[PDB]
This record gives structure tokens, sequence and C-alpha cells, in this order.
């Protein structure tokens, strides 16, 4: 086994080829499939896995009742091979968690699972499934992390955590982790910024994270840093606003866009110089639809012009969280780090008249060969028999 | 790991010994078994797997409703060990796909999965589960491929794809693929021919494909080619017509037989000089029954005489698609490439009064020791509880 | 990997320690468990597996209807780790079969599966899951084999097959098989003998089989042979009669005991010089109960005295088939071949008012440390919901 | 593979970080989950597994009826990866057993499973799944063992067994086992002591066991010994009484505390010099709640003062058995033996109006980084459909 180098650049890509679809909710109508939310994908040098937060219950069973609820002692982080439904019969147990991150350094899996009370939550770090560290809430207000993969470079893995209000100034910390041990952390000096649920990826030995401002930004905040945790911060400038909810596209800002800025959804974007690939919902007001947009000056420019749009999920279909994942040269044999992404397709409450909330997933990888837009939605027929 | 040589000749065989039976539909009456169609078998140097197109739903569940439908965003290519039922608990995810092929070059699996809209479908190629190439519809009319294994020789794998009408002249291309990458393709110059759903196998370093003419042939078209994609084309001459539907046996043609020529079913045949092993339905009008026929001059001769017939499925039982698969010397230790075949046993719509359509499978391998004809049908009792 | 030597003697044992219990029928009341019968155990140098003939259906489903029937095209030989329930989710597919045998030579698994019509059945032999030979019915009257493990010595494996009447003189052949290929066979010259369902084990480089006389013997016939298939035949002499049905114990015979001799059950015994360990039902008239009896002169002596009796299943509980299996020094590290045995616990028809018939299993291994008699019965409560 | 050394000291710890939660009962409402009780965790150098005694039945099925019953021929010891629900689809079969222990010596698993009649039970010992020894009841009164992991040092593993009354003086033996073979045993000379269900761990080459006195002690008895089985005995002195039931905390005793001393629950404690980490229920009268208490002089001192309390399960929630497990340096890379523990969360009879009794589990590992108390209860809603 060898550490992932993480020193090559992100592969430029012209479109997105479909990689996986699990059909979890459709299958769970009969099969034994976990009620889940907050899924994400992460790869080792050998395989790619879907991680997810269970609700300690199965679809179409009474224990799925009330699963709109975000945090409980029953939620667990588990994983299964990409594209398979999350079932008790094919899933690896990772951690007890209502917020999580995970990533592979080339040698072993790092998992981070946060559980405990809202006023004193504890992140448990594991390396190869053995507890290696913990970090406890420092603001006593829902310690929370990425809900997507952490990022690794040369044996060090990096993540971001938040503690404090979701509707005002909070506290954001970056962590450097080696063999599951926190070896350095820094608090970001980001007055007037808000960071939640960062999607972080490696690119030329440094980490870029695109996150969710739940306080007052309808564009997405970003933070980038080197292995020594020297960081920079900003917001994506494009008038192609990335959050949900958001206003109709118009002139943007390199600071937080206040219009429709409260609340949000976990998302991601890939930076290429001044340009950016933005993944976003199609609806400006609800978690519906998904599309990928290439905006060649969208990282630093405020106009609402863009060059490419690719459909992923139709506007009349449910979407949800989305996040980046990468495939390193050690896995692919390429000379660059390949960008991929996943989308959570949320079914049930609050929009649908069920007793439960759960998601399925789709994923795509970037390529420079021909691609096509379409809609690959969840496809389940609600309500279910338990409803 | 070593590349399959693919340079020995096809083993001559006198009969077919039963190899597998999954009983998928019988078992799915209670168990958690995927609704599937278009199954096929393919082997590595170590094992044989059943590939199949799911409908993203389980048998005896409401989401099986309407599964007579051929293409949707929910269909996925998955695989499991040969003879096992396709379940979410034992199946490997391969690709999102409503048309597919797969084969192992001795090192890794190649999978090809076509998804997207009818007017712009995209084939996603994976090698060891990593996306390696794509090819997009060139006629904007249901890009489609084998629904059986591709064929590999010395590290190159080969397949055929079609784009265009199913009731008139279409476009047919041959592809050479190395480590999941298309390295060469050619369009077949086949005016008045129609090719779909080719069953292709290697034989002495060259590829032979026997396919389905849905336009105007009740005999089967074939195409054979070397590693440089220099090809020859024709139709099986035998008056023992191979397609379904078809006329009663009589004098055949080395061109497309127009009588009952429209429509068809995926099938296969094995060429041995002027002779041919033909697998076909027993019914001339419907997908019922299956038999293997040895016709010693049937490749090139038009008479309706034959030498051996072996029963596989009784005429009063449902059959469906069939296809070739081979076992290379690297797997068997033999000094020739062994021919095997599978049969899809289709249950449900349109012939039966159910809300769903799904198949089970049987397979056989060629031998020169004693064999026997019989009927190994699906055996499920319809309708099901859900109907 | 190395061939099993098979040259050490059978370990003498004073009692039987319980090794496994699967509770298949109890579990199948809810879980997805195959309807099975004719289970048996066989070991490699690394693990022990339960083989079984499915009925291509699950317990408590309508397709379990009529499963008292012995032969059909739906029956398949499959296997799972010892002690686990036979489910579609944990079972390896082996062969299509309504009669079977299997054994590991130290390198790979040999499986033998007989399918086809009663008047022309074909045994398909596989080595490492690849078809290596076939043998076809020579009397056109239900070709049939052990329903327990074959026996291996120095890279050669041995089995017995029968063809002909079950109520009169039939034909019995011994086979020597190497890497799945029949390299020698001989027909036993056994006028007035009847052999079915042999339980064969290796002992000092030679094979001993104890079988079922369905024609006219309530004691068990035996055949022993060396690697060159030079054989001897006889019947177990003990007045402790081994078959079911049978008379009450009395003076026995070294030939077939005619009293209650018609019909029978698959069983086994272990020879130790003049002595014998006999496994048998407790009831003389029905497949109820099970016990192990040590009779120190029972192989060659006709008296009805014995020295040890150990209870296995109570007389008021259902039993069924039983068979030997061994654990070689290559697996155990012992300096002798260890005798073990399994018992099939049959539930359903004809004795119970259900639509189905299925079995669970228990197994035991011989030891010289302390043991105890008890009853470890099936434990399912019939009828089931489907009945 | 290398033997565990077992020669380093127990890691001192300040708190307990949550390690696993299986949600078995919640999931078994729909999924195929074993009815179980007496679960425990044990690790190899590579992984940690949950062992458990099934009732040979699944949750929400009629065969779960009467499972309050402790011993039957249907109970089996099985195991699955830690944190996964115990299902027939993910569980390894270990032994037929209604009382058990297991542990890994660094090379292979030792399992001990006791079955048979109350008046003559037999413990079957397996090493790598092969029977290696047996030991039979010596007092003919429910031979019984730990229901948690045995302890290994330098290739020798150690356990404790009891035979005799649960309401008066019984007999207690210590065993030294090498490669599954009993190489030494001694009977403890413990008049007026009572030992059941010992929780034993290694610490500096010696074994410490903390057990259950069901006769007349509401504090816990202990026994410690070296590899030669030279032992010492006593009771935990702390006025923080460890058993359930028990009196309210007050001045304790270094002998058995008679007040509320009859009956009990399996538990554990970790000795650190004069100090002790005590895990106990929160209720003094019933199996409800769980907490960890650090009492710096509680091993040898009788006062009821303590320094740290950490909540694990709320007082209004069901708990049950608890036990120690360790993680050796060979697994963790640490320079000490890490203490962890599990808690069984018992649902059903006798406290709840169901036909069945079953448990789920949680586990924690000791650390010196920040931790938090909370309640991680079972969470199932009773009764179930079957009730
Ligand atoms: C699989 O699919 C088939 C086909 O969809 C499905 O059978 C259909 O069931 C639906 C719903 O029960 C039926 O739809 C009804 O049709 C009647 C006329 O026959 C209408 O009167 C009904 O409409 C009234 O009620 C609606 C709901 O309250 C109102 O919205 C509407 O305005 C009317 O007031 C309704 O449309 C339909 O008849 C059948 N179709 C067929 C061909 O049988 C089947 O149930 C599905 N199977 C499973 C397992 O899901
Ligand atoms: C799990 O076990 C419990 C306890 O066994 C079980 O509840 C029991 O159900 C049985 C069967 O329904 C009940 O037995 C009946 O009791 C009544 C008196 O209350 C008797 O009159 C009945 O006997 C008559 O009918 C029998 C059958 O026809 C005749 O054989 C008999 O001679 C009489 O004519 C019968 O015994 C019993 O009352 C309950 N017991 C309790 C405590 O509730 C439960 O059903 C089981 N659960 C599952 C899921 O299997
Ligand atoms: C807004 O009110 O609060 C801030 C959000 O960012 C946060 O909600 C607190 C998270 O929100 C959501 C959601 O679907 O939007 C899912 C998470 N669920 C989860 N990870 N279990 C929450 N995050 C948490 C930790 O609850
Ligand atoms: C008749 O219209 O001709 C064209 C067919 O050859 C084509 O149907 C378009 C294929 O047809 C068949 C079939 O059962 O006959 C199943 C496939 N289903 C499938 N592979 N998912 C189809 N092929 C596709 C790509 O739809
Ligand atoms: C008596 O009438 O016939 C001879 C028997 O030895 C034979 O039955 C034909 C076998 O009998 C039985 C049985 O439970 O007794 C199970 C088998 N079932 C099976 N292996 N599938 C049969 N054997 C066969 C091949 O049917
Ligand atoms: C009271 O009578 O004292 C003796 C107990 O300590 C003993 O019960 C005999 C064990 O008790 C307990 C329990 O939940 O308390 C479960 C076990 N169940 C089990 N391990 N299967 C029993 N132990 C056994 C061997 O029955
Ligand atoms: C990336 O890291 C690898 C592995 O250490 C190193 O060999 C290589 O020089 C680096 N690549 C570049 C482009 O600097
Ligand atoms: C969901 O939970 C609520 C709160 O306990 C309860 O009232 C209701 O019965 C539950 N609904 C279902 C369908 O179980
Ligand atoms: C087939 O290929 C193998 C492997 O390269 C080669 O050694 C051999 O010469 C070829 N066999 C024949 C018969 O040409
Ligand atoms: C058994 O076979 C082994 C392996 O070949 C051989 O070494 C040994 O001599 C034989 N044992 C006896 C007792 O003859
Ligand atoms: C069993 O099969 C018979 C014969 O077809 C049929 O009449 C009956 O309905 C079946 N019984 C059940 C319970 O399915
Ligand atoms: C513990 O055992 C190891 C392995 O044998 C040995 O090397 C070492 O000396 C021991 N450690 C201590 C602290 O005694
Ligand atoms: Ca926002
Ligand atoms: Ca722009
Ligand atoms: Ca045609
Ligand atoms: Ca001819
Ligand atoms: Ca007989
Ligand atoms: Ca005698
Ligand atoms: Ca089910
Ligand atoms: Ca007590
Ligand atoms: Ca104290």
């Amino acid at each position: 086994s060898v550490k992932l180098a993480g020193n090559s650049s992100l592969c430029p890509v012209s479109g997105w080829a479909i990689y996986s679809k699990d059909n979890s909710v459709r299958i769970g109508s009969k099969g034994d499939v976990f009620v889940i939310r907050e899924p994400f994908i992460s790869c080792s040098p050998l395989e790619c896995r879907t991680f997810f937060l269970t609700q300690g219950a199965l679809l179409n069973d009474k224990h799925s009742n009330g699963t709109i609820k975000d945090r409980s002692p029953y939620r667990t982080l588990m994983s299964c091979p990409i594209g398979e439904v999350p079932s008790p019969y094919n899933s690896r147990f990772e951690s007890v968690a209502w917020s999580a991150s995970a990533c592979h350094d080339g040698i072993n899996w790092l998992t981070i699972g946060i559980s405990g009370p809202d006023n004193g939550a504890v992140a448990v770090l594991k390396y190869n499934g053995i507890i290696t560290d913990t970090i406890k809430s420092w603001r006593n207000n829902i310690l929370r992390t990425q809900e997507s993969e952490c990022a690794c470079v040369n044996g060090s893995c990096f993540t971001v955590m938040t503690d404090g209000p979701s509707n005002g100034q909070a506290s954001y910390k970056i962590f450097r982790i080696e063999k599951g041990k926190i070896v350095k952390s820094v608090e970001m000096n980001a007055p007037n910024y808000h960071y939640e649920e960062c999607s972080c990826y490696p690119d030329s030995s440094e980490i870029t994270c695109v996150c969710r401002d739940n306080w007052h930004g309808s564009n997405r905040p970003w933070v980038s840093f080197n292995q020594n945790l020297e960081y920079q911060i900003g917001y994506i400038c494009s008038g192609i606003f990335g959050d949900n909810p958001r206003p109709n596209d118009k002139t943007g800002s390199c600071g937080p866009v206040s219009s429709n800025g409260a609340n949000g959804v976990k998302g991601f974007s890939f930076k290429y110089g001044n340009g950016v690939w933005i993944g976003r919902t199609k609806s400006i007001s609800s978690r519906n639809g998904f599309e990928m947009i290439w905006d060649p000056n969208g990282w630093t420019g405020t106009d609402n012009n863009f060059s490419i749009k690719q459909d992923i999920v139709g506007i009349n279909e449910w979407s949800g969280y989305s996040g980046s994942f990468v495939q390193h040269p050690e896995l692919t044999g390429l000379d660059c780090i390949r960008p991929c992404f996943w989308v959570e397709l949320i079914r049930g409450r609050p929009k649908e008249n069920t007793i439960w909330t759960s998601g399925s997933s789709i994923s795509f990888c970037g390529v420079n060969s021909d691609t096509v837009g379409w809609s690959w939605p969840d496809g389940a027929e609600l309500p279910f028999t338990i409803d």
C-alpha cells in the first residue's frame, strides 16, 4: 500500500458521464433497505464506496416514522460499494454518527462520526476502524462536518468542522489529520462568512472547499489551504448563484449575496483558474432538479453569463444534497486528479405526505469525450404501504 | 494476471451439457430479486458471471409495474455469480444502462452501458469499474449494443453497436477497445442488411458475430472480422431459419429471408466451417421453446436438412433471448475455446396477465461426452400477489 | 495448494461432539431460505460447506407447493458455509441436479450433478466449477448417486452411482475421477445386492462405502475398494439393524436381511476392524429419532449386543437422511482422518399436513474427550402460513 | 500471523468514546434479524466481531415465541462484524450453544460453546472452527461460562466456568487453553463466594476477571491469575455497588454485600491499582440505564465517593448485560492494551408485553481525549406485529 500523492492537478473536463445509480427508495419498497440521508462517495486506490447516515431503521417499516429529524442516538455512518442499495446485508458499519466525513489516504480509511447531545457533541475519528482521536464541541452548538469526503495529500487528510448558529456568525475550523490523529487545526478568521457542509477536494497539493452559507448567502463560500493550513477565503463570484434557495440569476458578488441567502443546501463546485463548474438545483426555491454549469470566469467574475449547461435531474423531480468526490491517479492510471460528483435524491417529508424521509443517489464523473444531459431521478412512487 | 490469447480454435462439440439455472422468478415470488431482462453470461480467467439489466425494482413489488418498457433512467447493468438469483444482496453494480455488453480481457472487466435519451444516448465504457471512454449516438435513434458478452483477443476487445431504425436500414459499427479505450472503429458497409444484438465470440484470433435482423430477415445476419476490423458479412444460409418469428423450415437464402422477416429475437449460432450449431425457439411465431440444431452445411448451404437436434426448453414453455459465451483455455486448461450459451426465460407481459415483465436464465456448455435433451423451463406460477 | 494424502487411518472415537445446527426451517418461516432436501457436508483443507439440493423455491412461498416430488428441472445443487441457512443470499451455485455428490481433492472442488429425464439422466462433473466430464444413464432408469461427499486419496476422488430399479436388482458402478475427469470405472458384480446413496470415506488409502438396500435388506450393504477399483462387497452383520424401516433388533445376517427390507433411508457407518459405529433412526418404522451405536464386533458378527449408545435426536422428533463426512489431517493437523456425520431433519410431507417438504441439518464430529447424548431436533412449528 | 503478546499494561483512560451501535431490534421489525441475547465483542489483530447466542429464530416471526427461555437445543453461537445486525445473511456460524465464550490468540479464533441437558452439559472448544476439545459438566447443574470474550496472553487463552447452584455455593474452575486444547485447569477455593459470567481481560501478562455473584452479593466478585493459574480472589470494595439488583450506594465491603445480593446481571469493571472503572445499570432494582463511574480507590476502599460519572443509557431506558473487551497493541499500534466495553439492550419479556425477548448492542472504547455522556438506547417501538 502507498500514500496517495495528491500532487497532480485536477483534470479539466468538458462534460459528465453517469457513473452510478442505486435506486434505493424504489428497491426499499420491498427490500430491506436502510432509511438514510446525507450520502456521499469516496474512493480508495482499489474501490469506490457510498457512505451514508442511516436512521437505524428500514424503509416501509414503522421505525421509519419521524425520520425527517436530523439528529438522534440511532443514526450511524455505514458504507457499501458504489451503486448498491444500502442494506443491513451489504453494508459495513463505520461509526455512530449524525454528521460525518470519510476518506482514504492510500493506506487506510479515515472516518469521522459525530454523535452526542446538541450542546456537547463529540467527533470520533477512526483509522482502519480503530478509534484514533476525538474532538468535542467548542461552541456547544451542534458540532457538524462535511457530509462528504475529506481530502488527502501525501498521507495527510483534511476536513472542516463548524460549531455555532446556523442563522448567524459561527465558528469554523480546519483540521489536518494523519493516521486518524489530529496533528494541527486552525480557526478560520471569517467574520461575516458562514460555512457548513464543505465539499473539499485536493488539487496540486492543496485543498479547495466549496461550502454552504446558511446565514445570508445565496452564492457559495469557499476556503482553500495548503498542508500547513495557511488558508484563503471568499465566495464564488458568478451571478449563476449556487445555493438553494437563491434569486434568479443576475449580477453576483464576491461576498455573500444576501438575497434569498438564509438557509441552503449542501453543494459543491470545481475551480479551474477563473472558471468554475457549478452543480446546482434547477429550482431557485426548492430542492428540485439538478444541472452542471461551466462558467469560464465564474470563480472571480460577477456576470451571469455561462458557456455550458448539462441536465442531470429534471426540474419537476426531487434532488437534494450534492458533493464532490475525486479519483486519484493511483486508482485511475491518469496523470491528473479526476473530478466526480454525487447527488442525493430526497423523498418523503417535508414535501411529500409520508411518515418518513430518505434518499437515493446518482453519481457522475468528468470526461472529455462525448456526454449527454438527461434526467435520472429517484423514481419511487409515494406514498408507501407504511404511510 | 495475463491477457487472454484468443488464438486457439473453437472446440468442436457434439452436445450441450447443462451448466446453470437460477430460478430467479420462482424465487422472487418471496425473495428480494431484481426485475430484470436481457441477461447474459461472461467469464474471466477465474469465474463466470451473469450480467443483467435491472428495472431498478424487485419482483412482487409495485415498482415492477410497467416493466414491459424497454428503456428508462432506472435501468442498471449489474452482475452476480452464475446460477445465483440477481438480488440487491449479491449483485455487483456495473453501469447505468438500458443496453449493454461486457467482457474480461484476462486482466480486468470491460463494461459498456448505454443510457440517456432515445435521441442522444451515450455508451459509457468502464475498465475495472473506472470510466475510460464514451461514445455517443451518431444517428440519434436509440444507440444500442449486444446484450451479450463482447469478445477479446490478445488484450483487445470487440463489440458491435447499432443506431437508426429497427424497421429499415440502420447504421452498424464495429469497435476495437483496449483497456476500456476505443482505439479503432469502422462503419459496416451493409446496404440491405440489418444488425442488432450481436452474439460475438473469438475463434482463431478473429471475431464472429451472429445477430438479429429486425427489418426483413428471418434468418440471422453475421459479421466476422480480424483485429484490424477488416470484416466480411452475410446471412446464415440454412433453411433451418434461426430468428423468431420465422416461416416453417424450407429452402433458405444466403441473403435476408423476407418471409416473416420483420421483428426478431436476440440469438446466436456457432460456425464450424460450412457447418453451424443453431440455437432457436421451437415456435415459429412466439418466444416459446428452445432447441440446439447441428446443421453440417448450414452456414453456406440453403437446404433444410440437419443432423442433430437437442431439446432445451419445451415448445409449451416460455423462452426469450439467447446468446453465446465462451470459456478460454486460460480458464479451462483446454487447448481450444469452449462454446457455451445461455437462454433468457421471459415471464409476464405481453403474453401473460401481469403488471410486470422479468426473466430467469439457464445455460449450457458444449462437450463431446454424452448429453441429453429435456426441458428446463422457468417454472414460476403466474400471476403473482402483486398482479 | 496440495493434494490430500488420504493415507492415514480413521481416528478411533469414543463419542460425538455437536459441530453444527442450521435451524433452516425455523428461520425460513420468515427469512428467505431455500426449500431443500438431501443436504450433506464436505470439507476442503480450509473450510467445511453444506451442500444441498434446492427445489428452486423458498420456504413459506407458493412455489414450495408439491416439493415432496423428488426430481424436476428446477432442482439445483448449491452450497453454503456449514451451519448457515441455505439462502439465495449466501449460497454458491454448483450444478443443476436432482441427485449429487461433491468433494475436494485438496486443490479444487469436484461436484457431480445429475439432471435430465428419468429415462436418460446425465451426470455433469465439474472441477473448480468448470464442466470436465459427463456420464449418461446406462440402464435408462433414474441414474442416481450418493447425496453425500465423494472420497479423495492422493488426487483421485471416488464415487458410486446406481441405475435401474429401486425394488429389484439394479446396476452399480464405481468411478475414479481425477481433476473432474473419469479415468476409470467398474461395474460391481453384486447379484442379490442393492446399493443406493452410498456414504463413502477414505481410510488408509482405500475407500469404504456404506449404503442403502431399497430392495430387500434392513441391514446396510457395503463396498470397499482401493485406488485401482479392486473391490469387496458385503452387508453389515450386526443384529443392530441400520436401515429404516427395519425389524426390532435380533440375530442379524452378513447378507441382506429380508425382514422389513424393502424401502430404506440413506445412512452411514464407520468400520473399525470387526467393530462399527452405526448411525440410525430410533424408530424402526419411520424417519424419527437418531442415535449413534458402537458395536465392537458389529461389522462381522451377527449378535444384537452393543457397547455404547449416544442419543442425537429424540424418538418423537423427525429425522431423515444421514451421511458421513471426514476431516483430513491437512485441515485438522491431526495424524488421522477424523470421522464426522450429519443428519437431515425432514419436515412437511408426507407425515405433516403441509404443501411442502424441506429439511434442516445437524452435524457432529468424533472425539475421545467427554461427550453427551441429547436431542437437537428441527424445532419448527408446522404448518406454516402458506399452508 | 503472530501470537498476541498480552504483556503491556491496560491503557489508563479518562472517558469513553462511542464505538458501535447495531440497532438490531429496530431493524428486525422488518429485516431478517436473529432473535438473540448474550451478545459480546471480541477482536483479532485485524478486526472486531460481535458474537451472540441466537434463539434459532428471527424477530417478528412466530418462532420467536417463548424466547425468554434461557436454554434450548436451537440456540447457536454466531458472529458478525461489529455494528452490523445479526442476520442469517451476514453471520458466521460458530457453535451450538446456550452459553459461550470466544477469543483470538493472534493466530486463530477460539470458540467455546456449551450445549446439552442441564444435568450433563458439554462445552465444545473449537480452534479455527475445528473441534479441539470438550469439557463436561462436573456438578451436573448447568455448566456455564462467560458470555464474553476469553483472554489471551502469549498463545495461551483463559476462561472461567461455573457448575452448580445459582442460589448457593457452586463450583468455579479456571482454564488455560492452547490452540483450542485445555492444557491446565484448577478449581477455585472460594467458600462463600459466587462467580458467574466473568468478564476477563489481560493486563501485564496476567488475567483479571470481574463477575456476577447471584447468591448473596450486590458488589461484584473478582478473580485474577497468572499464566500458571495461580490466583487471587476478592470482591470489589467500593460502596458504589456494581450488581443489579443492589442497594442504594453506602459503605461497601471487601466481601459479598448481602443486601439485595441475590440475583444479578452480567457486568464488568477495570482495575487500575486501587482504583476502578465501574460500569453499571442506573436503576438499583431493574435492568435500566447504564453509566461508567471512575472511583479512584474503589477496588480496595469501601467508601461511596467517586470522581467521574459518564452517562451511557438513560435510566428510563432498557439495558442488560455488559462486558469488557480489549484491543491489543497488535491491532491498534498503541503501547498498551486498550479497554473497551459493550452493553446489551434487552427488549421484550419479562418487562414488556411481547411473546419474545431479544437484544441490541452498543459499545465504547476508552480514550484520554474529550468525551461526552448521553443516552444511546435500543429505540425499538414495542410491541411488534407478531405480538
Ligand atoms: C400498475 O399500473 C396499473 C395502471 O396504472 C394500475 O391499474 C390502475 O389503477 C388505477 C388506480 O387504482 C386505476 O385508475 C382509476 O381508474 C378509474 C377508471 O377505471 C378512475 O375512475 C379513477 O380516477 C378517479 O379517482 C382518482 C383518484 O381518486 C381521481 O384522481 C380521478 O379524477 C377519478 O376521480 C382512477 O383513474 C386504473 O383504472 C387502473 N388501470 C388499469 C389498466 O387497470 C395498477 O393498480 C398498478 N399496480 C400496482 C401494484 O401498483
Ligand atoms: C405464542 O405462544 C402463546 C402461548 O402459547 C400463544 O397464545 C396462545 O394461543 C393459543 C392458541 O390460539 C391459545 O390456546 C387456546 O386457549 C383456549 C383457552 O384460552 C382454549 O380454549 C383453546 O383450546 C381449544 O382449541 C384447541 C384447538 O382447536 C383444542 O385442541 C382444545 O382442546 C380446545 O378445544 C386453546 O388451547 C392460548 O389461549 C394462548 N395463550 C395465551 C397465554 O395467550 C400465541 O398465539 C403464540 N404466538 C404466536 C405468534 O404464535
Ligand atoms: C508527485 O508526487 C510523486 C510521488 O512522490 C513524485 O514522484 C512526482 O515528482 C510528483 N509529480 C509532480 C508533477 O511533481
Ligand atoms: C409516528 O410517530 C408518532 C409519534 O409517536 C405516532 O403518534 C404515530 O403513531 C407514528 N406513525 C406511524 C405510522 O407509526
Ligand atoms: C497462441 O498464443 C500463445 C500465447 O502467446 C502462443 O504461445 C502460441 O504460440 C499460440 N498458439 C498457437 C497454436 O498458435
Ligand atoms: C502419507 O502420505 C504422506 C505424504 O506423501 C507421506 O509423506 C507419508 O509417508 C504417508 N504416511 C504414512 C504413515 O505412510
Ligand atoms: C399446489 O398445487 C396444486 C396443483 O397445481 C394446486 O392445485 C394448488 O393450488 C397448490 N397449492 C397451493 C397452496 O399453492
Ligand atoms: C512484550 O512482549 C514483546 C514481544 O515478545 C517483547 O518484545 C517485549 O520485551 C515485551 N514488552 C515489555 C515492555 O516487556
Ligand atoms: Ca444560503
Ligand atoms: Ca460568467
Ligand atoms: Ca427478423
Ligand atoms: Ca443443411
Ligand atoms: Ca431397506
Ligand atoms: Ca455385537
Ligand atoms: Ca422479506
Ligand atoms: Ca447479586
Ligand atoms: Ca471511593
